[PDB]
């Protein structure tokens, strides 16, 4: 079996390069972020623009919702966090602390946390409630590159140009473990069950891993990735699949025990630098840098 993805929509708004694009939980909205300093919000399954969110002063690499899809956090070159209400549009909070722009972004499961990842080298982890930094990681040596909770947000796996990703204790900030050749780690993720970890590195390689074991299971290639963070992901909606951008301007899509690419899309007129997975529905966001400046919903029937 091969998924199907077809192009339904393309979003046009954003005045510079997208950054990030986000589903909610509830699979209603898309969320995007730009360069061009704005939140976007759209209709997950219509492509429809719902408004536009503004208030950082500089471009936001990064946007993520909470679990019961009513707020948003954004990472921006301004060196700060917001917490935004999806509703109302109305920034919460401004997250202060990192000495350099704040480059990835995710909030716990319980959604009472925000993970940070900065090119100050740093990791924090933020009190949603009060906006305070509760601690700071000097979790890596270069650029942290990713920040992500596992399923039940008692662990936060980094990655950095540093060339290293790391497991933290949420509760201690502690490090549990580094997976260590060294190429620039540009982006990690845990799957869904908490079990592996999906890391890119800046030789066009994605790498699956076991975390418990700490051993590489998978290796999925034949995209380009030399330059950029490039969000990737496990689609599991239909077919388990891993989707990624690249930078010849296409998403792939692999099977994710076979390692074979099954498709790749095309459309985008420069780097994809993010994907996204509908929670439930077989449903692909891409958004493109700035000769694109778009993003684009696909469907496919598994
Ligand atoms: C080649 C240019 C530098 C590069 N850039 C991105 O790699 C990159 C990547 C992304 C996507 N992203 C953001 C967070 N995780 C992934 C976004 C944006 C983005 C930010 N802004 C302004 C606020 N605007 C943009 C957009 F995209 F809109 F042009 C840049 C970077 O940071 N690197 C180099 C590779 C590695 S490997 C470990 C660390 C690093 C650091």
């Amino acid at each position: 079996v091969k998924p199907n993805y077809a192009l339904k929509f393309t979003l046009a708004g954003h005045t510079k390069a997208v950054s990030s694009v986000k589903f909610s939980p509830n699979g209603e909205w898309l969320a995007s972020s730009s360069a061009d300093k704005l939140i976007k919000i759209w209709g997950a399954y219509d492509g429809k623009f719902e408004k536009t969110i503004s208030g950082h002063k500089l471009g936001i690499s990064d946007v993520a919702w909470s679990s019961d899809s009513n707020l948003l956090v954004s990472a921006s070159d301004d060196k700060t966090l917001k917490i935004w209400d999806v509703s109302s549009g109305k920034c919460l909070k401004t997250l202060k602390g990192h000495s350099n722009y704040v480059f990835c972004c995710n909030f716990n499961p319980q959604s009472n946390l925000i993970v940070s990842g900065s090119f100050d080298e740093s990791v924090r982890i933020w009190d949603v409630k009060t906006g305070k930094c509760l601690k700071t990681l000097p979790a890596h040596s270069d650029p942290v590159s990713a920040v992500h909770f596992n399923r039940d947000g008692s662990l936060i796996v980094s990655s950095s140009y540093d060339g290293l990703c790391r497991i933290w204790d949420t509760a201690s900030g502690q490090c549990l473990k580094t997976l260590i050749d060294n190429p620039p780690v540009s982006f990690v993720k845990f799957s869904p069950n908490g079990k592996y970890i999906l890391a890119a590195t800046l030789d066009n390689t994605l790498k699956l891993w076991d975390y418990s074991k700490g051993k590489c299971l998978k290796t999925y290639t034949g995209h380009k990735n030399e330059k950029y963070c490039i969000f990737a992901n496990f689609s599991v909606t239909g077919g388990k699949w891993i989707v990624s951008g690249s930078e010849d301007n296409l998403v792939y899509i692999w099977n994710l025990q076979t390692k074979e690419i099954v498709q790749k899309l095309q459309g985008h007129t420069d780097v994809v630098i993010s994907t996204a997975c509908h929670p439930t529905e077989n449903i692909i966001a891409s958004a493109a840098l700035e000769n694109d400046k778009t993003i684009k919903l696909w469907k496919s029937d598994c």
